[PDB]
């Protein structure tokens, strides 16, 4: 079933420009319920894929931008997803776990940076 | 969410020995429930995959063996579902669709083949 991925400001993770084109921007975008701010998980295989265009969750080589690309069972297309009882989870790179899923500081783009229980390092999972 | 695929005699696709590993095989075997005999199929990316080992069902690069893999978006791991009126289903192969999920002579593997409305290749997706 799809997820939508929510801040703490209560936006969401979004498919810049519903695309769906290989290297397209994870972004943060005010909610509108739109397939490209859904997505499925699989904890068993650890990707994130968008509803909308199919496409994973990407780590980009130089591990700080976030895209969406074609899943090939990369480790930068692997999470690990860590709970807590806050009901907020830490989603964190199966290819350096150290970092995780964070945002920029304008607050409007989904990146990677080091765990440090930043505020928008903890996402919740509706 | 999870299917069984179904021959004419009632047996089903299995993962043989209920392998979590690459390159194990796609056979045929009587029902049994287990989660090696469960596929997630999702027709808009066009993968069928296995829910005990998470791997996709891959057709080799000699276009007859079918193999469990990583998948990695390769036309030889995307499907065609073309349902008849009976309820049956061609299962049919991206990469060359008049090639289609069959089972070899022996009733034993699965296998591609040539479309020819042979009965074993019209599954049932239970």
């Amino acid at each position: 079933e799809a997820h939508t991925l929510v801040t703490p400001e209560g936006n969401v993770i979004d498919i810049q420009g519903a695309s769906q084109e290989n290297g397209a921007n994870a972004i943060i975008y005010p909610r509108h319920g739109g397939e490209n701010q859904l997505f499925f998980i699989d904890k068993q295989i650890g990707w994130i894929i968008s509803v909308f265009s199919r496409k994973a969750l990407t780590v980009k080589e130089n591990m700080h931008d976030i895209v969406q690309s074609d899943y090939c069972s990369l480790s930068r297309q692997q999470w690990i997803f860590e709970d807590n009882p806050d009901g907020t989870t830490i989603i964190r790179c199966y290819e350096n776990p150290e970092l995780v899923l964070s945002v920029t500081g304008n607050i409007d783009k989904v990146c990677l940076s080091p765990f440090t229980r930043e505020a928008h390092q903890l996402w919740r999972i509706e």
